[PDB]
């Protein structure tokens, strides 16, 4: 079971000069009961821009996307191919856009927050991944975050 | 992963005579989504439920838990204990309302369906497992079933 995770804008922006422009705690907090246990699968730039702290991920298998032979994660499992990374009965990737895409047609699950701020797309923006026809799912009920901001859920079997 | 899926009543009720007091064609359609492709594990008694046309139910591995050594099911696996049903990466439960019982251990997630259907206990009903503060849940958007009855998701996950 692949399954893809991630928090986007209403305008799809998911990441913006490798950072996120916002910060709600409530969905840190659903990341990490979904990807709990589980193994987490994401690119070389998302690794690198994990606080310290939390490189790798507690209670899961950290697997990384990469390419260089001496990337080396610290904490985790360096892989070359995605396919080469979801052995597993359970396994979340975690962004970013790149990895994302590469990943969607073996996925059966999106797990997506969406947050309710005006984040027109600029150019070089990491978008969220393009989710067509077959992909069901409830279009959550809103939100307040304690940041301020509104976010809601959604949840997308498929086959 | 296993998962418990049922539609209750907001008391509670689940089912009575061995039937469902209702029949909502829209969950009909969303218990097709979930457990497709996937292993459904069931009571004797909900197998028997089945009309002859739809079971086993397709595109699913039908396991049957039972203690009838004898006990047949055409299409189905009977098995001595929940475990030995376990195999496969995503694993659906559907009830009796005593299978759910042994399953919640081993349970991640709960598919639950409110029915907004007035549905006073009666003795001898199956009820819904009981989830304690360790279930989370975003809950849902009151939905008009076409029967006439409102109802509402609620996904419940812990890691
Ligand atoms: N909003 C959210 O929910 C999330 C936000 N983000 C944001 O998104 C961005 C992260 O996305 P992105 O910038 O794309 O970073 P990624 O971590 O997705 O970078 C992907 C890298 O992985 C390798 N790779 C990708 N696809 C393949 C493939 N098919 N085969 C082999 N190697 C592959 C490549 O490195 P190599 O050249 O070595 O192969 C590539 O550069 C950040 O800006 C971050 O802040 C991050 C995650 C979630
Ligand atoms: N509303 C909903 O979403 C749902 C509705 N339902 C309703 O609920 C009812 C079904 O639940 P219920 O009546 O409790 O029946 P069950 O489906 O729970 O029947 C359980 C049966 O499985 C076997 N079994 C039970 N426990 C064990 C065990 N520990 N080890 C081995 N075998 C075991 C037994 O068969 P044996 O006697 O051969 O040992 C037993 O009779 C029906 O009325 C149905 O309409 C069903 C599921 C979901
Ligand atoms: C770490 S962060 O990006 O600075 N901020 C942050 C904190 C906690 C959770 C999330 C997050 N929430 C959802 N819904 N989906 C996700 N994929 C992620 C993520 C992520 C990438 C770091 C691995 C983001
Ligand atoms: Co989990």
């Amino acid at each position: 079971m692949v399954g893809l995770i991630w928090a986007q804008a209403t305008s799809g922006v998911i990441g913006r000069g490798g950072d996120i422009p916002w910060r709600l705690p409530e969905d840190q907090a659903h990341f990490r009961e979904i990807t709990m246990g589980h193994t987490i699968v994401m690119g070389r730039r998302t690794w690198d821009s994990l606080p310290a702290k939390v490189r790798p991920l507690p209670g899961r298998r950290n697997v990384v996307l990469s390419r260089q032979a001496d990337f080396m994660a610290s904490g985790a499992e360096v892989v070359g191919s995605l396919e080469e990374a979801l052995t597993s009965p359970e396994t979340w990737v975690i962004g970013g856009g790149q990895v994302y895409a590469l990943a969607l047609p073996y996925a059966t699950r999106c797990e997506v927050t969406e947050v309710d701020i005006g984040l027109p797309r600029e150019a070089g923006d990491a978008l969220a991944p393009v989710l067509d026809e077959t992909w069901r799912g409830e279009t959550g009920e809103w939100r307040f975050s304690r940041s301020g901001l509104r976010y809601r859920l959604y949840s997308y079997h498929r086959s």
